[PDB]
RNA sequence: GCGGGUGUUUACCAGGUCAGGUCCGAAAGGAAGCAGCCAAGGCACUU
């Protein structure tokens, strides 16, 4: 489960737009996005450094909750 | 060696285009621009 099923799954525009601005890699390895490619994400959808996090955050917790079944 | 071709490879770090999203604007319209793609470079092979 990486950032890609969790793209099919209005808050929605903005997650969405933000795994849109990722590489293939990026939404595939998650792990792999530190400080330089989250800026060029955050600037990439218009967004800000801290909504990237909060992104990828949110994400770490869906994750989790699949890991258990 | 020069040129051509082919496979593969490359987040951002002044190439082009730019989905989605963003910024400015009441609007009409503007601006920047990630991913992709193209191009370009790399690693080989080939002619």
């Amino acid at each position: 489960f990486d950032l890609n099923d969790f793209l099919e799954q209005k808050v929605l525009v903005r997650m969405e737009a933000i795994i849109n601005s990722m590489t293939m890699k990026e939404r595939a390895k998650p792990e792999i996005i530190k400080g330089s490619r989250k800026r060029r994400i955050a600037a990439g959808s218009g967004m800000q450094v801290q909504d990237v996090n909060r992104l990828l955050k949110q994400f770490d917790d869906m994750q989790r909750m699949m890991k258990k079944m």
